[PDB]
């Protein structure tokens, strides 16, 4: 998808605005989804986060590594498959990791990161999404 392209966009962008970093690494229910992806992301780092293992710890990210490496630590983070509380963490854990990279002056990195969850999301959560009535069913979920 390129809907999803820019959720991932838009997701990266509002978190590195938020936590006071430079977006600029990036050049209707989608404006609603979007919002309510962006306040679930909140919540679940207001709320939540702090219960589990720091997935970035399992992932000290630099310019050598590839997708695989990438892959196989989100993998850990739908073991037990693709819920939304998942899907919503991944955008955070993708979030966390363009904060350090940019903490990290690699700030190059984070396009790369959203290329990752563009083509995660993509190839394994997609499945699930539109199975259980895509966005906007998250939306109807969670909104406000
Ligand atoms: C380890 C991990 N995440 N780690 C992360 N590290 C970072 C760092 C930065 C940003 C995001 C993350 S996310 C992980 C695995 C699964 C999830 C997850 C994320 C969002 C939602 C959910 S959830 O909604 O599905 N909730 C749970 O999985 C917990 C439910 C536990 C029920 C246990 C139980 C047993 C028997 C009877 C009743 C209940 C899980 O996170």
């Amino acid at each position: 998808s390129q809907s999803n392209r820019e959720l991932v966009v838009d997701f990266l962008s509002y978190k590195l605005s938020q936590k006071g970093y430079s977006w600029s690494q990036f050049s209707i229910p989608m404006a609603a989804v979007k919002q309510a992806l962006r306040e679930a992301g909140d919540e679940f780092e207001l709320r939540y986060r702090r219960a589990f293992s720091d997935l970035t710890s399992q992932l000290h990210i630099t310019p050598g590594t590839a997708y695989q490496s990438f892959e196989q630590v989100v993998n850990e983070l739908f073991r037990d498959g693709v819920n939304w509380g998942r899907i919503v963490a991944f955008f955070s854990f993708g979030g966390a990791l363009c904060v350090e990279s940019v903490d990290k002056e690699m700030q190059v990195l984070v396009s790369r990161i959203a290329a990752w969850m563009a083509t995660y999301l993509n190839d394994h959560l997609e499945p699930w999404i539109q199975e259980n009535g895509g966005w906007d069913t998250f939306v109807e979920l969670y909104g406000n």
